[PDB]
């Protein structure tokens, strides 16, 4: 079905070992799937968690429908192509096994958030809403500025499940639907990076607030509790490059760098202001990086460690160490 070469076959499985761990490979499970990472690792994740069985998902329809969403992720965009997307997911599935939420979910809401993980940037262009908006591009006029990329994602991804044969969730119950699409909206449109600040404070009170039983598991009553851990978690992986080892952030870095830069000449050619970090010939990426885990990624995910404390220990050193190094870097 993938026709992974005889060559690359125990080489993915051995690299699939980790699947449940915070140390799997996604660029190695890219190159053994003849660049289909995003499906390869839907696959699997679903048959860990057995997802196919639960919700009556056809094995064909699966893969017809993630093979398509994977082709709507530009494979010419550096760093928000498919990868980036099988990234996310992977890193949700493993979020979602924390001690901390030991059955705390509903199968249909762990269904929503690797889901939401999946499709979260499909069809990205390679550039930001602000560019977008500011070039009066089509999509922005389309959604008045707000969350534009955002909502184009979550349109897409719903849109490839219209015909029958792309369908996985057709022997789900209306209701069922109803309440993983609104839970899916939600979570998307929550990676807006304009949204953050907020998010990382309603965080904040739930930690402040966080009831954990006798069992050591957190206790959520309501469906606001819920899909409140969820749009952080989700948002937290989508920032989670480097609180990964270092040779897998490196990537990210250079992935990331080659797109803000490549904006940056897009911007240069129009004539319009050039975003400080975007600009190629001033721009310190070691800098960047060192203020991006700073005032970013080490407030969320400190903030996240609290209220799965300890589970997230190691991720907090290997942000830390991460960090030096690229301090490390420069001058
Ligand atoms: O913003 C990001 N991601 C992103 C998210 Cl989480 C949500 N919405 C849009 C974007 Cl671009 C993002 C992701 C990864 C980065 O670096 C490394 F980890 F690869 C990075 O560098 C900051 C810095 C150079 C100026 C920025
Ligand atoms: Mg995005
Ligand atoms: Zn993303």
């Amino acid at each position: 079905r993938f026709g992974v070469n005889t060559e690359n076959e125990d080489h993915l499985a051995k690299e699939l070992e980790d699947l449940n761990k915070w140390g799997l490979n996604i660029f190695n499970v890219a190159g053994y799937s003849h660049n289909r990472p995003l499906t390869c690792i839907m696959y699997a994740i679903f048959q860990e968690r057995d997802l196919l069985k639960t919700f009556r998902i056809s094995s064909d329809t699966f893969i017809t429908y993630m093979m398509t969403l994977e082709d709507h992720y530009h494979s010419d965009v550096a760093y928000h192509n498919s990868l980036h997307a099988a990234d996310v997911a992977q890193s949700t599935h493993v979020l979602l096994s924390t001690p901390a939420l030991d059955a705390v979910f509903t199968d249909l809401e762990i269904l929503a958030a690797i889901f939401a993980a999946a499709i979260h940037d499909v069809d990205h262009p390679g550039v930001s809403n602000q560019f977008l908006i500011n070039t009066n591009s089509e999509l922005a006029l389309m959604y008045n500025d707000e969350s534009v990329l955002e909502n184009h994602h979550l349109a897409v991804g719903f849109k490839l499940l219209q015909e029958e044969h792309c369908d996985i969730f057709m022997n789900l119950t209306k209701k069922q639907r109803q309440t993983l699409r609104k839970m899916v909206i939600d979570m998307v449109l929550a990676t807006d990076m304009s949204k953050h600040m907020s998010l990382l404070a309603d965080l904040k009170t739930m930690v402040e607030t966080k009831k954990v039983t006798s069992s050591g598991v957190l206790l959520l009553d309501n469906y606001t509790d819920r899909i409140q851990v969820l749009r952080n978690m989700v948002h937290c992986a989508d920032l989670s490059n480097p609180t990964k080892s270092l040779e897998l952030y490196r990537q990210w870095t250079d992935r990331i760098m080659e797109e803000f830069f490549q904006q940056g000449d897009k911007e240069r050619e129009r004539g319009m202001e050039i975003s400080p970090m975007c600009d190629k010939h001033t721009a310190s990426v070691e800098k960047s990086q060192v203020g991006f885990i700073d005032y970013i990624v080490h407030p969320l995910w400190e903030t996240w460690a609290d209220l799965v404390q300890p589970d997230a220990q190691d991720i907090l050193d290997t942000l830390e160490d991460n960090r030096n190094w690229y301090q490390s870097m420069i001058p």
